[PDB]
């Protein structure tokens, strides 16, 4: 079994490639986010009168296999100009090995801060910096670079062709589809969750920048969007960044409420069932995520529903001093990558001195509507009754 | 499946059987702890002249099997004291089974905190509560109540019967070994590091108890130490008290050293290696866990072996932040759970985080552990006499 690699003339003028490798073997993006269904890397070749523009890179473990697709369709010789609009080494670890076999110089475009980069990652000195708006005439053709920052590095820019935007992370989405575009509606529909779940564990700390990098895009006449994961968007490019500004702004599906806890012993578990049952009967529709002494949930697949929930219930457990590790990191994860402004219900066990959860989401935009205690023998149902009737009214 | 049952006359005099049922279907202790091995649960019956003494129980969902097994060797009608020296439901679960199975009233003899936890998990109330030291003749015998507080919780009390010592959670370890008892070396060998990762994960946030309660018990004759979990100890139960005194003092083994990194990308795996190797070459052996794009430790796994490090090194990504998510659970377990004074090497990315955020080294430094040195961690121009160094300055320290 070898990764599926695509090589495929997307355009014809400009004369446009894809080299996308299908990175089935990674589990876990960035060393943390569970990611079973993949990632591809998407690299680019523009090929012109006089030039020939490779456009990022594929990540390091792959360095062979991305230079021997590229020598499929260009003699690595014959490369003039190398643009790097993110040097995470996801997208740029094979620069190293291309710059080895291409075997003279090159200009290699980036913006200022991923020159430093460039520099401290492979000891790379000779990269020429863009500025915001500049234009460079390469090939006959203008190359105009857009500088996006925070998404997710402070290196982050996109490089626009002719309407044809390279985007790298921008745009990018976990999954390996079937197809290489945007031309199928059912790929679309499968694939946008993956996009969610890359947005909130990739930027979502960031997600401010979002907003700002979509507002600074707005300027250009976007015919495509071609970024270094995932599907391209030739059909409908606007429908992907239209995605991103509402993951970015938390818009919520109604009835959609998310349910994080953990239980020990079934003490929490008893609670918070008939908590889910009073959402349905409610009208609500939970999605359930619960840390047993079986089941351990992928943090990477809680933070992809938070953007779009109405509503966030916690149960959590006192351990020692504080509260259950795993639910710990459940809500510091959530500050710092889904930082949204929506109402939450906290049940709680006391401990021997529970406050903690409080003061965890004290300087974050979240609203508890109210605090439960979660009890054994004498537990009053009614109170689990009061908590998500408040929710509703408050939903209204 | 049905779990591996043993109900087995371990005493003749006075006559004792252990009710010891092996949980192969838990995987996170506590929800946490990962333990592929498995756990038992042991619980004990002293039949006597005139009583029949329970003492523990079985994890809630195995109250079935527990009574149906209860029931081969007494019946459950002629039981007349049940004791719970701790009151957490793996150990608990059983009880109101067995108290509705029993028919009438029994005598629940508990801590005052073990009772007050009865009465909030099961609305149980009416419990007898001994104090420290005292003593208590039932069926004839002498029952010597001994607190032996935050061993968790706070109502962890041990029964000491005429040298025998039923200590529940104290002296417990994971694993599920094909025997009872301390009788097989082999068994006792692959054994004793389940029981260090038992005592770091459950206990270790309160490790100084586990000093006090050994004194505490000191002063007392113990032939055999019957705990809740894992192997009974007839054959040596000293083995088995120094084994918790070294894990709780942090005796360290010489030249072992845990490696303990995240590599977002391999720049850190790439400085690592040549740490690792330096190690080896100095005569140390590495123990090494790699947070990687590709695996991803169990933190149990990580804590059983800090007790007796000689040190630990950590690598650390940062680039965008200062800790990520792994590395920040891991050292924060590793704070709350196996706090020791012990030198440390630290290496890390110099990133471009905000300048408040806290660094890995800053929050190490809040603790009992002692930082040697930093170093960083650079891409291509990185020097491997700094590695060396590092290493260096570790051996100075540890001789
Ligand atoms: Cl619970
Ligand atoms: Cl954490
Ligand atoms: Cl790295």
């Amino acid at each position: 079994h070898m990764p599926k690699i695509w090589t495929e003339r997307i355009f014809d003028d400009p004369e446009i490639y894809v080299l996308r490798i299908d990175d089935d073997r990674i589990r876990y993006f960035e060393a943390v986010w569970e990611i079973p269904e993949g990632i591809s890397y998407n690299a680019y070749l523009v090929k012109l009168n006089g030039a020939n523009v490779l456009i990022d890179g594929w990540k390091g473990n792959y360095a062979k296999e991305f230079i021997d697709a590229l020598s499929k369709i260009v003699d690595p010789k014959e490369i003039t100009h190398i643009i790097v609009n993110h040097t995470e080494p996801d997208d740029s670890g094979s620069l190293p090995a291309t710059l080895k076999t291409i075997g003279h110089d090159v200009e290699i475009i980036a913006s200022n801060f991923g020159k430093r980069l460039l520099e401290g990652f492979y000891g790379i000195k000779d990269v020429t910096v863009v500025k915001d708006g500049e234009e460079r005439e390469i090939g006959g053709k203008k190359f105009k670079f857009v500088m996006t920052p925070w998404l997710h590095w402070p290196d982050t820019m996109v490089t626009y062709l002719d309407g044809i935007l390279f985007s790298c992370d921008v745009g990018g989405g976990y999954l390996l589809p079937e197809i290489l575009d945007d031309s199928n509606e059912s790929v679309v529909e499968r694939y946008l969750p993956h996009v969610t779940k890359y947005i909130v564990t990739v930027i979502g700390h960031y997600k401010n920048y979002i907003l700002e990098g979509a507002e600074k895009l707005s300027s250009l006449k976007i015919k495509a969007l071609l970024p270094g994961h995932g599907l391209i968007w030739k059909k409908d490019p606007q429908r992907l960044l239209n995605h991103y500004v509402s993951v970015a702004k938390g818009d919520p599906k109604k009835g959609k409420v998310t349910v994080i806890y953990d239980s020990m012993y079934g003490f929490v578990e008893n609670v918070m069932k008939k908590a889910i049952d009073s959402l349905k009967e409610k009208g609500f529709t939970p999605v359930v995520y619960k840390f047993s002494d079986e089941e351990r949930p992928a943090i990477s697949e809680i933070l992809k529903d938070i953007p779009d929930s109405e509503a966030l219930i916690f149960g959590v457990s006192t351990y020692e001093a504080e509260i259950h590790p795993l639910m710990r990191f459940t809500l510091l994860e959530i500050i710092d990558k889904a930082n949204y402004e929506k109402p939450v219900l906290v049940f709680g066990v006391h401990g021997w001195a529970e406050r903690t959860a409080g003061e965890l989401l004290k300087e974050t935009k979240f609203r508890i509507l109210s605090f439960t205690e979660i009890k054994g023998s004498n537990m009053d149902e009614r109170k689990i009754e009061e908590a998500i009737s408040l929710l509703k009214k408050e939903l209204e």
